């Protein structure tokens, strides 16, 4: 067993040129050489416009195959182009995880007149008006697809709520459809966080429950997926999501189907809750670790690096942790902007890539850069960290998370991977050394900094210890020369 490494193969500000699937296909053998074992690709189905990033879901049966919303292709390309890309990933032994967006729909084909009440955006449980008629965007007819793959049409009675009355056109409102209840169990911020945006799917209605589990089967079968990435799980009835996932595993026979959910909450408690209510059947993005990386990045050297891993899925539930530094939602100008500055980013990526805890995820925005926000590509130095992970980050780990500035850990090596073993050392502050145990096995061997940040070498004494230096505000990853 080789280490596993995910890559989010998109960012928010990609150009709308229908080329991402093409590119992903080409990149397959390159991704294999740098140690990517799995690729998370963005919502592949038709959004409300050609340029939609994917979260403005229109038709989940249109993988850029049908002419709807004025385009055949999605922002990313055609069903044909996606299938070639997935084949190419598979030919290079890389897993394909599809982004699955179940919370809502938008770009309804027409309005329906329906009775609804206003609820309080701070407390969706509290009603704030009498019933009355609104013009709600709840009619999904799918005219360019007709009945190919599914004749299921969405109407008002399949949604719990909307944020727009077309007849009166008012901001700041959340409408609950008459005789509907916000689903449960959901995140309890705003009393009930079932409603986020668009037309909120009612996961109480059992026609919806069995249609969405069919969609699941069709999606995973049609693209031959190894896994799913689940958008907005905090806003979706936990029991249904737990059964949605075991239904798809069962109906497809992919019973080892990988699943990671976006539960966006800075509190480990909330995440633990979601895991408990879903039988630990899926992993979660380590959002608390991301927040810690940001705090250290903005600490100007004064963050207490001993606390870097506190209150994280990485430390506390490593088998269900998907670790990340930044994503499409945290990048500059997006909704959860919490960017990790350039100087700290290598310390963060060294943390998720050289430690035994977590399934780490490399951001496309980091690897290839974000031109629209003047972010350099980090590919040159990331390649060296990914080399460390692929070929050296193996065997017993020893942790030295024991100073405000300088911290480190070692990996002894396993016999399965030749020459394997490393010592990672990093400082949020001035440069220094740590004496750490890499194993008596390595005695007399000479270590180099695979990052290139330092040109000196460390000789391992016969007790199996080295004294490993790093630069100020940098990281060095030491391996057998
Ligand atoms: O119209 C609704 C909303 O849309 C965007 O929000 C995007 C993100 O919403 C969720 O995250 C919320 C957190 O769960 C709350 O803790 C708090 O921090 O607020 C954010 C949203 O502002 C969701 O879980 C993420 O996947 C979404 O991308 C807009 O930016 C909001 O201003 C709108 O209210
Ligand atoms: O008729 C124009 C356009 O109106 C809507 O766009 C809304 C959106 O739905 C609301 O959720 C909110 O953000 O205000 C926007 C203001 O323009 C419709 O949803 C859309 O289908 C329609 O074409
Ligand atoms: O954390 C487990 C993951 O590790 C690796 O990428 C495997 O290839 C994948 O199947 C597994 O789901
Ligand atoms: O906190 C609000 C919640 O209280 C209870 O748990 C109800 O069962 C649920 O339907 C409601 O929204
Ligand atoms: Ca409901
Ligand atoms: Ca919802
Ligand atoms: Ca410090
Ligand atoms: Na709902």
């Amino acid at each position: 067993g080789d280490n596993g490494t995910m890559m989010q193969y998109f960012e928010w500000y990609l150009p709308n040129d229908g080329t991402l699937w093409t590119k992903m296909g080409s990149d397959a053998s390159h991704l294999k050489s740098i140690g990517i074992t799995g690729v998370w690709f963005p919502p592949a189905y038709k959004g409300q416009s050609q340029s939609d990033v994917g979260y403005g879901v229109y038709d989940m049966y249109d993988l850029g195959e049908f002419n709807q919303k004025g385009t055949v292709r999605t922002k990313y390309g055609t069903k044909a182009q996606l299938q070639s890309a997935i084949t190419s990933l598979h030919n290079n032994g890389i897993q394909a995880y599809g982004d699955v967006v179940l919370n809502h729909r938008m770009g309804a084909d027409a309005t329906e007149t329906i009775s609804a009440v206003e609820v309080n955006p701070s407390n969706r449980n509290q009603v704030t008006s009498g019933a009355y008629n609104i013009s709600a965007w709840t009619d999904f007819e799918f005219p360019g697809r007709g009945n190919t793959y599914s004749s299921f049409k969405w109407h008002s009675y399949y949604f719990d709520g909307v944020d727009w009355d077309q007849s009166r056109q008012l901001s700041g409102k959340i409408y609950q459809i008459q005789g509907k209840a916000w689903d449960w169990e959901v995140d309890s911020e705003n009393g009930n966080y079932d409603y986020l945006m668009g037309a909120d799917i009612d996961y109480d209605h059992p026609d919806v429950q069995t249609e969405v589990k069919n969609w699941g089967k069709w999606f995973v079968n049609t693209l031959n997926l190894d896994g799913v990435r689940l958008d907005a799980v905090k806003h979706i009835k936990f029991d249904y999501m737990s059964s949605w996932l075991s239904s798809v595993k069962s109906t497809t026979g992919k019973s080892n189907l990988f699943a990671v959910g976006e539960y966006w909450n800075t509190s480990l408690g909330a995440l633990e809750n979601y895991e408990n209510k879903t039988n630990w059947s899926m992993s979660l993005f380590d959002v608390p670790l991301h927040m810690n990386f940001q705090a250290a990045a903005n600490g100007g050297g004064y963050y207490d690096m001993r606390n870097l891993l506190n209150n994280t899925m990485m430390k506390n539930h490593p088998i269900q942790a998907v670790t990340f530094v930044d994503n499409h939602d945290t990048e500059p100008g997006q909704a959860l902007q919490s960017w990790v500055s350039d100087w700290f980013k290598p310390l963060a990526y060294a943390t998720i890539l050289t430690r035994q805890e977590g399934y780490p995820c490399v951001f496309y925005g980091d690897y290839y850069g974000i031109p629209s926000q003047s972010v350099s590509a980090k590919s040159t130095w990331l390649d060296k960290q990914l080399s460390a992970r692929k070929s050296y980050a193996y065997g017993t780990q020893h942790d030295y998370l024991d100073n405000q500035d300088v911290i480190g850990w070692t990996r002894e090596g396993d016999s399965a991977h030749a020459g394997s073993g490393l010592a990672t050392v990093m400082s949020d502050g001035p440069g220094g050394s740590k004496t750490m145990y890499v194993g008596t096995a390595h005695a007399g061997q000479v270590f180099k900094d695979i990052t290139g940040n330092r040109t000196d070498t460390v000789t391992i004494n016969s007790a199996g210890n080295g004294t490993f230096p790093c630069n100020g505000g940098s990281v060095s990853i030491w391996v057998k020369q």
